[PDB]
DNA sequence: AAAAACTATGCATGCTCTACTGCTTCTGATCTAGTCGACC
């Protein structure tokens, strides 16, 4: 689940453990952050998303399972 | 002319540096096996 406050970002798990440090909690650093920052909205100040991770393969350009 | 005093020297001891070689032990780098946390 990630919430996203203006340029702050916090990323939780699903029992509540904070992952903001592996995903990142500003664009300038993390590894999903800095890229789908541009993704959002001009008029998307407060959102909050609940979501899975998964790891996308450009050669394939598919999901890879755990 | 004859006896005594001073100097040359020289060989041996112990110390000191200086190095060399061997053994013992401490430190550091690397490899392998086990363990913890998160998830599902």
């Amino acid at each position: 689940q990630m919430h996203k406050d203006g340029d702050v970002y916090k990323y939780f798990s699903r029992n509540g453990y904070n992952y903001t440090d592996q995903f990142g909690a500003s664009p300038t650093e993390g590894s999903l952050t800095p890229f789908i920052h541009n993704a959002f909205k001009a008029d998307i100040q407060i959102c909050i998303l609940d979501g899975e991770m998964m790891a996308y393969n450009p050669n394939t350009q598919t999901f890879m399972q755990k």
